[PDB]
């Protein structure tokens, strides 16, 4: 997250870190056994880390649970990033508490202008590289579909939205991928892609979670 703020420990209780020996992507806890992330974060050998603040220090509220299964969306296209969403099942259920909590799925799509909270452990610089140990947060609005398409000609599908600031300076970034965009207490987006980070006229692009609720629910119900 570039241009954001330190969230505070366990203030974003649905935020997960995906770990394969190291943090590599975010995710969102949607029930005691399932995490939603980006398909471009897929790899084997995932350990889900819940209850994290500093990802390099054991602070006392963590739960580390290996994944049993991952399910990339059936129509994910890694070239275009269309349908950039995946589900990860935990080998054992998380113990839910004030610091480790699910986030609700949307029951309708959010609108441009709605303020959302974007979070992660990704790079905090737009030129250059610095990776935080503690969770970072950014409040940002959803942008109109027409501004999004204009910013990224030929690249924005109906399964994507833009959020952020056209002036630059405030955005998600590498290492935030897979993490949450939460608006009014609902998971509306997944950190997906952008041109660089925090660049003028190049807002963040996010997977549009509301399009996937039926697939998520049906997949969980049978897996
Ligand atoms: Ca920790």
């Amino acid at each position: 997250i570039v241009g954001g703020y330190t969230c505070g420990a366990n203030t974003v209780p649905y935020q997960v870190s995906l770990n394969s020996g190291y943090h590599f992507c975010g995710g969102s806890l949607i029930n005691s056994q399932w995490v939603v992330s980006a398909a471009h974060c897929y790899k084997s050998g995932i350990q889900v880390r819940l209850g994290e603040d500093n990802i390099n220090v054991v602070e006392g509220n963590e739960q580390f649970i290996s994944a049993s299964k991952s399910i990339v969306h059936p129509s994910y296209n890694s070239n275009t990033l269309n349908n950039d969403i995946m589900l990860i099942k935990l080998k054992s259920a998380a113990s839910l508490n004030s610091r480790v909590a699910s986030i609700s799925l949307p029951t309708s799509c959010a609108s441009a202008g709605t303020q959302c909270l974007i979070s992660g452990w990704g790079n905090t610089k737009s030129s250059g590289t610095s990776y935080p140990d503690v969770l970072k947060c950014l409040k940002a609005p959803i942008l109109s579909d027409s501004s999004c398409k204009s910013a990224y000609p030929g690249q924005i599908t109906s399964n994507m939205f833009c959020a952020g600031y056209l002036e630059g300076g405030k955005d998600s970034c590498q290492g935030d991928s897979g993490g949450p965009v939460v608006c009014s207490g609902k998971l509306q987006g997944i950190v997906s892609w952008g041109s660089g980070c925090a660049q003028k006229n190049k807002p963040g692009v996010y997977t549009k979670v509301c399009n996937y609720v039926s697939w998520i629910k049906q997949t969980i119900a049978s897996n």
